[PDB]
């Protein structure tokens, strides 16, 4: 059972879903959906921060317990002050 | 090595993205997006090729795939996306 779904409420009246994958061998991933595309991300720092696997994307997901923030480019905010719902 | 994205061309000028998760130890999952939600799915250990069902029992999406082809249905095999093939 290596896959799970989280839903967050974020600033400016928005919702962010994240699918988390945690393999039995210890590899962690996250998938978000932005602009009608699903973007797979890999764990890069450990709260827990994930970065897009496809280098053509610059999305980064920073999580800390039940909170999160999604940025792009030079840590420019996309979704801020996210909290687990 | 474990996560990949497939894009399918389907009937009626529709496109379907699927994220496939295939772990090193051989476990298989899929993720699709419908009605603006991501739906995680698990492989059904059944007749080839690779058929998936939503992990959340509130959803009735099933994804049936065979080689390069796929079909997405819901409920009693009600078509959602039909005659899908890997884009080429
Ligand atoms: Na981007
Ligand atoms: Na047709
Ligand atoms: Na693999």
């Amino acid at each position: 059972q290596e896959i799970s779904k989280s839903i967050y409420t974020c600033n400016d009246n928005q919702v962010m879903e994240v699918i988390y994958v945690n393999t039995e061998a210890g590899n962690a991933y996250a998938i978000i959906s932005q602009v009608n595309e699903m973007i797979p991300m890999r764990l890069m720092k450990m709260g827990a921060n994930y970065e897009a696997i496809d280098k053509n994307y610059t999305y980064k997901l920073y999580t800390k317990g039940k909170t999160a923030e999604l940025v792009e480019g030079d840590d420019k905010p996309v979704l801020s002050n996210c909290s687990l719902a």
